[PDB]
């Protein structure tokens, strides 16, 4: 066939359409579809001199045994990368995977010329009110935004929540001895599991006049269930430290980055 | 009806079309919520020709008034999946597509992502205008958040979201301890105040290091962002002057 | 007036296909590039005329003697051509440009979180004064393809034009001596401080174990090397060198 089809309808309700059905068996003897069966498609093929070739195409898959549950995917393939997007039945889109674990899922870069607006996960804490063990304040409160990272289940740190990269700053005031202090980051206290990793910022400076801050940043991957502190390396330390309820006195911020 | 259906097309000019028309009445013009078309997929049950995705056309608007359409894509299980309207903006999830691409749901990527960031800078603190005002010599911004140029003594926030805030000044010769915070036009309170943000500042006295003053949280469209000494007789122990080391106020939109 | 494809069996689908060649049926000729190889096309009556209703159509992008390679493209009633898929799977909303797996012409709006690879990258553990504005720094590290920060010792590359955020931070030493660092563009700190687009400032400090910071705001360069150290040689007695980071680091962030 040489003509172009037209289907066309006239009325309040109907509409025109091209329908394509499938089923396993016979009209005399149908059976359901299973998973992995095509519904249908519509292809475009090319003359490249010698033989008709796939030039894209837009197919309907199962993706479970209908007699269970009708699930399909939507593919469309253009001519050289072959499939380029799949629409899965959860409505999730994937842009060179078929794997589409998220809402929409690249496997590539992605360029925006205009400005991108999300939920960033990030937290607090705020007045450090205690020492509660080496490198572990305890906070008056704490506050969260997002699903990567929950600062108010506990009052010594925030747990990482998924596997990510994570940008942190933690400050407290000196108090009025005049002597040196600081305070870290650590993971549950632990400071070197952070500061020995070749993969991490992590850094502490020393401060001794009342009212202004010592600090410590940290910057690298952290994983799911890890408990982030921050205090004075030792009792004696944190007596020469403000601790009270305004966040002024001293304050942990982590951000998450990727 | 069982038959594959071929079209096939030679030549220098012409190609293979499936034209789906439509019209209402037997003619009237397309009105609104009217499909023109649809490629749809139908899979056997057990029971029934079950939906199994479709490509549809609607109309979004009556044609006499405009040419208007969308076009939609659905599978089988969630119904429609995506959605691309008549101004060309892209759905996901979502029927309301308010911008170029609308996700509704997480977005995962395996590389990078580039785009225009909104954040914004003073530069300069020359003069004390008002508790927790300083005037700035300069601002700077980039992108549609954020106006650091309008106003010599604050930056105003133009669209709701969630910024990170810093700001620095200079301790004097005095010696004594000096201070600066992040206000709301001035006042500390309806920052500091608030159980969903962070808002601290410390202290310093030695001549030129830094007290600073942080901020991160929610902040609301038309509000104006300062920082400042916190009352007229600390600014003469506060550096005043040209030069960005003096003093500098950094936001940051993070959402 | 509907077309019904309907198929029965195990392994056998239901297709439209749609063909395109040159030449004619006896003496065909390849694909060339631009050539439609066919399309979905919807109208509507308006009252006076049929319209553009859409179109899913797929354009080859080489001649097809060289290779098979085709787009896909998605236009709708109102803006036209709203979507391409490239060759190469790469997609653009908005814009027939599609360099990069997807690209959007405009903004986007995500209900939901966003995860994706981040450029940032550190040096670590000033170790000497190399030069003003320039110290030598024990290591580097890097994600992403934006920074380098292993290959100088002396700073770190910016490996693509961007918006970079900068934090540069060393510790006083015993002296009591008032002191700095500086972020500068391969030691010339002017290059970055006199630009009005940009944030540069810097500290001074005294107490021992306390930090002098630097920090900077804004786009730079491909090829631009970072660095960040004390002004001037004579100072280098009053500040720490020592392999711990906690001495010192330089922190960049690529923003955008």
């Amino acid at each position: 066939n040489r003509d172009d089809l037209n289907i066309r309808t006239y009325g309040a309700t109907e509409t025109s359409s091209l329908i394509m059905l499938r089923a396993r068996g016979t009209a005399s003897a149908p059976a359901a579809v299973q998973t992995g069966d095509r519904l249908g498609g519509v292809l475009f093929r090319g003359w490249n001199g010698t033989a008709w070739m796939g030039s894209g195409q837009i197919l309907s898959v199962a993706e479970e045994n209908f007699t269970t549950a009708v699930k399909t995917n939507l593919q469309f393939h253009v001519g050289g990368a072959g499939e380029a997007m799949r629409i899965s039945n959860t409505g999730n889109v994937g842009i060179g995977t078929t794997t589409t674990t998220e809402k929409l899922n690249v496997q590539g870069n992605v360029a925006v010329s205009g400005e991108i607006t999300s939920v960033r996960s990030w937290g607090i804490k705020r007045g450090p009110t205690s020492f509660s063990a080496n490198y572990i304040n305890v906070w008056n409160s704490g506050y969260h935004v997002g699903s990567s990272i929950d600062c108010t289940t506990s009052t010594t740190g925030c747990r990482i929540l998924k596997a990510g990269t994570y940008e942190i700053r933690c400050v407290q005031r000196a108090g009025t001895s005049g002597n040196s202090v600081y305070v870290g980051i650590a993971l549950n206290g632990d400071r070197t599991a952070l500061e020995s990793r070749n993969d991490v910022l992590w850094n502490h400076s020393h401060t001794a006049y009342s009212g202004s801050y010592t600090e410590s940043n940290f910057m690298g991957t952290l994983s799911a269930n890890d408990l982030i502190t921050c205090g004075a390396p030792v009792n004696t330390m944190a007596a020469d430290l403000v601790y009270a309820v305004p966040a002024y006195n001293g304050t942990m911020q982590i951000k998450r980055v990727d």
